[PDB]
């Protein structure tokens, strides 16, 4: 996919566009339009994990017919994670077996250079539930990934 370079200060702006409302381990969106800010491994969050609305791997509720605006952006120092949707749930296998993936970045490019690699990308999901998870090896199988629920 094509992916940006963004500088620290602008990372922290991004992750604060994220419009879901965050109760216990769920962040629930609303509206026509929903924004989804991922980052993988914030610093001092464990490894390896997704991050969104500043919590751990947390169930996102999303309206069905909503457009989803997903941003993933890639914070931890010397990998490359993934943020693919897919309908394939827990337990994930070392190399995950998750095809078809319905939307997704593929790898991202590591930090480099004093910047960090994000992307963006669009989903309109039909009622159901998909997890997001990381395809490096072993990553999901060590609890990266998310359940997400469209109903
Ligand atoms: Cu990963």
């Amino acid at each position: 996919t094509t992916w940006k370079e963004a500088t620290l200060p602008q990372v922290k702006a991004m992750l604060e566009k994220d419009d879901g409302k965050v109760s216990g381990d769920t962040v629930t969106y609303s509206g026509k339009t929903v924004h989804v800010v991922a980052a993988a491994v914030l610093p001092g969050f464990p490894f390896p994990s997704f991050e969104v609305h500043d919590k751990k791997n947390p169930t996102l509720e999303i309206p069905a017919g909503a457009t989803v605006d997903v941003t993933f952006i890639n914070t931890n120092k010397g990998f490359g994670h993934s943020f693919d949707i897919t309908k394939k749930g827990p337990p994930y296998a070392v190399m995950p077996v998750i095809d078809p993936i319905v939307a997704g970045t593929g790898f991202s490019p590591v930090p480099k250079d004093g910047k960090f690699g994000y992307t963006d990308f669009t989903w309109h999901p039909t009622a159901g539930t998909y997890y997001y998870v990381c395809q490096i090896p072993g990553h999901a199988a060590t609890g990266m990934f998310g359940k997400i629920v469209v109903k």
